[PDB]
């Protein structure tokens, strides 16, 4: 799994969740499927913002914690936007939204009412992607155009296809936890 890792993200990606799994205290080496669960987070969040127009969304997850909550409040501040409880993971400045992308191992309807029970605030969009081409997001709005999400949901099969012919499929799937 840590070779697979290695091998299908992209360097910035593989430091990026490095990173993040060494500032909770966990070694990528060791929860490898949580590793590959958060390089496969940060990829579709870059993809999903490379899917509209140039400039339609701020990224704000993959940047430290500083420059991110820099980015949130400044987007509030000038939109009047509401302040959100926790960093969500892009700002889309078309639909002047903020964005919680989840991405799951399990069924989108279940991760999605976590993610809703999670935030509370109203405001913030949410929207599911799974490995098996299944998607959910609020008010079935979807924000990007469906070859777009075709892409992002292609993609996400194609790990899992992967990951599958390597054997690793089985055990990354039944990681996810409520
Ligand atoms: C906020 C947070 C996310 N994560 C992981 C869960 C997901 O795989 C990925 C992205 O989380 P997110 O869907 O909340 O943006 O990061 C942690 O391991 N610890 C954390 O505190
Ligand atoms: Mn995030
Ligand atoms: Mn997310």
């Amino acid at each position: 799994m840590e070779d697979f890792v290695r091998q299908c993200f992209n360097p910035m990606i593989v430091e990026l969740a490095e990173k993040a799994m060494k500032e909770y205290g966990e070694d990528p080496k060791i929860e490898t499927n949580k590793f590959a669960a958060i390089c496969t987070h940060l990829e579709v969040c870059f993809m999903y913002s490379d899917g509209g127009s140039k400039h339609r969304f701020e990224i704000i997850e993959g940047r430290d914690r500083i420059m991110a909550w820099t980015v949130v409040n400044s987007i509030c501040n000038t939109t009047g936007v509401e302040k959100p409880k926790f960093l969500p993971d892009l700002y889309d400045y078309k639909e002047n939204r903020f964005i919680e992308i989840g991405v799951t191992r399990r069924e989108v309807h279940i991760y999605y009412l976590e993610k809703a029970n999670k935030i509370k605030s109203e405001k913030t969009h949410i929207h599911i992607f799974s490995f098996t081409g299944e998607e959910m997001a609020t008010k079935a709005d979807y924000t990007l155009d469906e070859e777009s999400r075709a892409r992002i949901k292609t993609r996400l099969f194609t790990i899992r296809q992967e990951m599958a012919s390597r054997s690793l499929w089985d055990s990354f799937r039944q990681s996810e936890r409520a």
